C-alpha cells in the first residue's frame, strides 16, 4: 500500500531525471549567466524618497541642470602643482564630460572658474576634483554604466606628465562592489564545492556515497542560478549584488543539507536493517514533511524580506525566494528519484561508518534524569553573547569593506593624501523661492543667510555666491538658479561629515537659515538640505526600522507553520523561542570576531540579513528533532527524548557543520560585507547545532511533559508493563 | 541526600571553569 507520491518517484525515477536536466539546460541557454543578467537588473540602492536624495534632484530641476541625485568626482592629482598646462588639459576634459549626455548630465565644474578655483584644487594646488553629474542613481544599472564611461573618458586623453586622474564617489564605488561580488562569486563556488567535498568523506567515509551527494547539489545550484536570471533577462524583478551572492550561496547549502537528511535517514533506516525498497519509503515518509516544512519556512523568511521600506531589502527578498523554491522542488524530486536509481547499481548508498553514537547516548541520559542542570548550562551559554552588546557598534563607508585594489579606492586613496572627506562630500543647502533672487535686497538677506550659516558649528566654508569659498555672476550661475528665483549654498564640513554630528549641524543650518529669512520675503522660501551625510542617515532610519519589522514578522509566520505541522501550540511556541535566544547569542559573537578581534566594524547591513537567515535555519533543526520527538513519544517522553537524540545525532550536526562552512566559505569574496554576512550566519549555526539543538530544547520538553503538546494530549509515560520471560 | 547546589558543582564542574575563564577574556580584550 505505497502512497501515490513515494511510488511514482521510484517507478519512474529515469524520466524525472530527464525532466529537470531539461529544465537546467533550456535556462543556462535562451538566459544569459546569472553574473550578466545581474548587472543588467542592478537594482538603485538609493531610495528615490529620500529627503537628500529629492533635495539633490530638485537642485539640478531648479537649476535647470540635471534631475539625478548621482555626482562623481574626479581627482586629477600630480606630482607638481597644476599650471595652465594641466588646467587647459582638465578644461578639454569638461568639453568630453559635457559633450557625453548620454551619462552626463550637468558638471559642476569649479577649478575653471577662478571665483571657486581653490575650493576644487589641493591646498598644495597638485589636484583637483570636479563634481559631475551621472544618469542614474546609486546602484542602478545605467549608473553602473555611466560611470564606466566617464571614468573611460577620463582614461581616453592623452595625460600630461606626472597627472593622472581619479574618479571616486560612493556611486562608483557601489558600482565596483558589483564586480567584486560577481568576480568572486566564481571563486566562492569553486571554494564552496572543496569543502562540501571534503566534508562528505570525512562524514560518509566512502568516494562513490560522496559523488552521490555532489550530483544532487550540482543540479540544484545550475537550476537555481538559471531561474534567477531567467526572471531577471525578461524584466520580472531586479537583482541585487548581494541577492546574486546569496542566492547561489544559499542554494548550495540548503540542496546540501536536505541531501543530508535524505542519506542520513536513508542509512539510518539501512542500519536498522530494512531492504532497500522499504528503506526508501521510510525515508520519504519520515524526510519529506520535515523538508517541505523546511523550504516553506525559509520562503516565509525570504518572502518578508520583501517587505522593507528599503529598496535593496524590497528587491532582494523576492529574488531570494524564487531561487529557494527551486531547491526544494529539487531536494524533494530529484533526492528520492536519484537515490532510487544509484542504489541499484551497486552497493553505493549503503552506510560505511557502522559506528554507533555513545556520546549521543550519555549527553541525552543527562538532559532527562537532570533537565533544570541542564537547561541552566544551556542558559549560561546563551548569556554569554550577551556581554559584546554594549561595545556594538557599525560604521557606513564602503571603502573600508572593499580591498584597494578596486580603482574608487585608488582614487579615494589619492584624493585623501591632498584633500579631506569634507571636501569629498560637501554638503548643499538650496533656498528656493519663486520670485527672482538677483537683486542687492534679496543678496543682503542670501549674505546673512551665508553669515549664519557659518557661524553654525562643524562647518568649514559655506560656498555660495557671497561666500565663494566660504567668504561675481559666475557665482550667481554657479549658485543660483537661472531665473534667480533659488540660491544653493555648498556647505563644507569640519572633519568628517559622514557622522552623527554632521547631522546636528542640518537641524542647526536649518534653523540658522530659517532664523535668516524671517523678517525678508525669503521666510516664504523653501530650503532644501540634503547630501551623502543625510543620505546615509536616511538609510539607517529604514535598516532600523525594516530590522525590527522583518524580523518580528518572520517570528509570526514561523509560529504558525511549525504549529500547522506539528499540531501543538506549546510546542510551536518553544521552537521558535529557543531560536530567539540563538540569536541573541548568535549576534554577540559576529560582533566579537569583527570589532574586536578584527577591528573591522560589521557593516549596518550584515544584522538585518543575517537576522532572517538565522531565523529560518535555526528552526529548520529544531524542528527534525521535534518531528522525531513526536513519531517516538509513545514510549515514554523521557525515552522518546533519548531516541530522537540518538536517531538525529551526527545527522544533523553533519548538517549543521555543512551549513555553517557554506557561510564561512564566503569569506574568500573580496569584499568584506559578504564575508562579514557569511561569518554572522555561519557562527550562528554552530550554535543552534550544539547548545539549542541538543542540550536546550530536550530539556524543556523533559520538564512540560504533557502541556509541551498541548492542545494535543499526549501522556508523559505509558501504561507500566509486565517484565517478559 | 546529597543538595543540588553542591552536587550540581561537582557534577558539573568542567563546564563552570570553562564559563569564567570566558568571560575574562571578553572583559580583557573587549
Amino acid at each position: 500500500p505505497r502512497p501515490r507520491l513515494p511510488w511514482f518517484l521510484r517507478t519512474f525515477a529515469v524520466p524525472i531525471i530527464l525532466a529537470w536536466v531539461a529544465v537546467v539546460a533550456i535556462l543556462n541557454t535562451v538566459v544569459p549567466t546569472l553574473d550578466e543578467v545581474g548587472e543588467m537588473r542592478a537594482v538603485s540602492m538609493a531610495p528615490n524618497d529620500a529627503p537628500s536624495t529629492l533635495a539633490i534632484k530638485r537642485v539640478g530641476q531648479v537649476f535647470e541642470e540635471y534631475d539625478t541625485s548621482s555626482s562623481v568626482m574626479i581627482v586629477l592629482e600630480g606630482e607638481e602643482p597644476l599650471g595652465i598646462e594641466a588646467h587647459a588639459f582638465y578644461d578639454k576634459m569638461v568639453a568630453d564630460l559635457r559633450a557625453d549626455t548620454e551619462h552626463v548630465q550637468h558638471v559642476q565644474d569649479f577649478w575653471g572658474d577662478t571665483l571657486t578655483a581653490s575650493g576644487a584644487q589641493s591646498v598644495d594646488g597638485k589636484a583637483a576634483y570636479v563634481q559631475v553629474y551621472i544618469a542614474g542613481d546609486q546602484g542602478e544599472s545605467l549608473a553602473n554604466e555611466s560611470v564606466e564611461a566617464v571614468r573611460k573618458i577620463a582614461t581616453e586623453r592623452e595625460t600630461p606628465s606626472g597627472v593622472k586622474a581619479y574618479v571616486t564617489g560612493a556611486a562608483a564605488t557601489s558600482a565596483d562592489q558589483r564586480a567584486e561580488g560577481d568576480a568572486s562569486m566564481k571563486l566562492i563556488e569553486g571554494v564552496t564545492f572543496a569543502v562540501i567535498t571534503v566534508m562528505l568523506l570525512a562524514v560518509y567515509r566512502s568516494v562513490i556515497t560522496t559523488l552521490i551527494v555532489l550530483a544532487m547539489v550540482v543540479l540544484g545550484l545550475s537550476g537555481a542560478r538559471g531561474i534567477v536570471a531567467f526572471l531577471g533577462f525578461y524584466n520580472v524583478f531586479g537583482l541585487t549584488t548581494f541577492a546574486t551572492n546569496m542566492v547561489v550561496t544559499l542554494a548550495i547549502a540548503a540542496a546540501t543539507d536536505y541531501a543530508i537528511f535524505l542519506i542520513g535517514r536513508y542509512q539510518e533506516a539501512r542500519r536498522a536493517g530494512e531492504d532497500r525498497e522499504s528503506a526508501y519509503y521510510t525515508m520519504f515518509h519520515g524526510t519529506a514533511h520535515v523538508v517541505l516544512a523546511s523550504g516553506l519556512t525559509i520562503a516565509g523568511a525570504t518572502l518578508c524580506l520583501h517587505f522593507t521600506r528599503l529598496p535593496y531589502f524590497q528587491t532582494m527578498g523576492v529574488p531570494l525566494a524564487i531561487g529557494m523554491l527551486i531547491v526544494v522542488a529539487a531536494a524533494l524530486t530529484a533526492g528520492p528519484a536519484v537515490i532510487s536509481v544509484v542504489s541499484r547499481f551497486g552497493k553505493t548508498l549503503e552506510p560505511k561508518r557502522f559506528s554507533r553514537s555513545p556520546g549521543w547516548h550519555r549527553v541525552g541520559t543527562a538532559t532527562v534524569r537532570w533537565p533544570g542542570a541542564i537547561l541552566v548550562c544551556a542558559v549560561v551559554a546563551a548569556l554569554i553573547g550577551l556581554l559584546a552588546l554594549p561595545g556594538y557598534y557599525t560604521t557606513y563607508d564602503d571603502r573600508r569593506y572593499l580591498p584597494d585594489d578596486v580603482p574608487a579606492n585608488v582614487g579615494y586613496d589619492a584624493a585623501f593624501r591632498h584633500f579631506s572627506q569634507a571636501k569629498m562630500n560637501p554638503d548643499l543647502m538650496m533656498v528656493e523661492t519663486d520670485r527672482d533672487l538677483r537683486n542687492p535686497a534679496d543678496f543682503l538677506v542670501i549674505d546673512k543667510i551665508a553669515k549664519a550659516l557659518k557661524n553654525v558649528h562643524g562647518i568649514a566654508q559655506v560656498q555660495t555666491i557671497t561666500r565663494p569659498d566660504g567668504d561675481f555672476q559666475r557665482g550667481m550661475k554657479l549658485f543660483m538658479s537661472p531665473d534667480g528665483h533659488a540660491v544653493r549654498f555648498t556647505i563644507i564640513h569640519q572633519g568628517d561629515p559622514l557622522t552623527e554630528e554632521g547631522t546636528a549641524r542640518m537641524d542647526e543650518l536649518k534653523v540658522a537659515a530659517a532664523d535668516a529669512i524671517k523678517g525678508t520675503p525669503f521666510e516664504g522660501a523653501r530650503i532644501y538640505l540634503g547630501g551623502s551625510a543625510a543620505t546615509y542617515n536616511d538609510m539607517q532610519i529604514g535598516a532600523d526600522y525594516d530590522l525590527i519589522i522583518v524580523a518580528a514578522s518572520a517570528l509570526i509566520l514561523i509560529f504558525i507553520i511549525m504549529m500547522v505541522l506539528t499540531r501543538a501550540v506549546v510546542a510551536a511556541a518553544v521552537i521558535v523561542g529557543t531560536v530567539v535566544l540563538s540569536l541573541a547569542s548568535a549576534f554577540g559573537l559576529s560582533v566579537l570576531l569583527w570589532q574586536h578581534i578584527v577591528g573591522i566594524p560589521l557593516h549596518w547591513m550584515v544584522l538585518p540579513m543575517s537576522v532572517i537567515v538565522l531565523l529560518a535555519v535555526g528552526a529548520d533543526y529544531n524542528l527534525l528533532l521535534v518531528s522525531r520527538m513526536k513519531e517516538e513519544i509513545h514510549a515514554g517522553i523521557r525515552t522518546g527524548i533519548i531516541r530522537a537524540m540518538v536517531g538525529t545525532g551526527a545527522v544533523v550536526t553533519a548538517a549543521g557543520l555543512v551549513f555553517a562552512f557554506t557561510m564561512a566559505s564566503m569569506a574568500v569574496s573580496s569584499l568584506i560585507t559578504i564575508g562579514q554576512v557569511g561569518t554572522t550566519i555561519g557562527l550562528g549555526l554552530l550554535f543552534d547545532t550544539l547548545v539549542v539543538r541538543s542540550l536546550m530544547t530536550p530539556s524543556i520538553a523533559t520538564l512540560l511533559g504533557r502541556w509541551f503538546w498541548w492542545p494535543q494530549r499526549v501522556r508523559e509515560r505509558p501504561v507500566p508493563s509486565k517484565w517478559p520471560t
